[PDB]
């Protein structure tokens, strides 16, 4: 697929509104995930034991992850498509190391999109959902096919 530059600038707009808070947004994101497909939060060695939203809201260490991931996403999007080099080691260690089939990169895409939709109604219109979709979508569909070179297509 390919994006068009009035798609990059509706995604790269709410972005930044995005990077204003990165933290904040990475702990919505991650607790909607955990909460919404609690099967996800098995495959954190490191989070794991977490029982409640108020555990979740007050571990560091999962605050710093969502910093993390939201941080590597950033920089895929910024790509605006050319983000080969980006997703090679990125591939590699959800496929080899963390083992995360493509469902549950699914599962994350809609926790993205549910938290930007509530926290950014005004830059977050249908237009600009869709074009955020579909810059995910280009994303996992990149993945999967690095997957499937990679021996994982899970
Ligand atoms: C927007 C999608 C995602 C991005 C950009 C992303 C990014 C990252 C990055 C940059 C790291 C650290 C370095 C590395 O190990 O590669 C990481 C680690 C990890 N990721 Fe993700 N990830 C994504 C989705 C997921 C999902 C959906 C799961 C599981 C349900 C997952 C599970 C893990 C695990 C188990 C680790 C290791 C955490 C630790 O250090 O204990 N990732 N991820």
């Amino acid at each position: 697929m390919v994006l068009s530059e009035g798609e990059w600038q509706l995604v790269l707009h709410v972005w930044a509104k995005v990077e204003a808070d990165v933290a904040g947004h990475g702990q919505d994101i991650f607790i909607r995930l955990f909460k919404s497909h609690p099967e996800t939060l098995e495959k954190f060695d490191r989070f794991k034991h977490l029982k409640t939203e108020a555990e979740m809201k007050a571990s560091e260490d999962l605050k710093k992850q969502g910093v993390t991931v939201l941080t590597a996403l950033g920089a895929i999007l910024k790509k605006k498509g050319h983000h080969e080099a980006e997703l090679k080691p990125l591939a590699q260690s959800h496929a080899t190391k963390h083992k995360i089939p493509i469902k549950y990169l699914e599962f994350i895409s809609e926790a993205i999109i549910h938290v930007l939709h509530s926290r950014h109604p005004g830059d977050f219109g249908a237009d600009a959902q869709g074009a955020m979709n579909k810059a995910l979508e280009l994303f996992r569909k990149d993945i999967a096919a690095k997957y499937k070179e990679l021996g994982y297509q899970g």
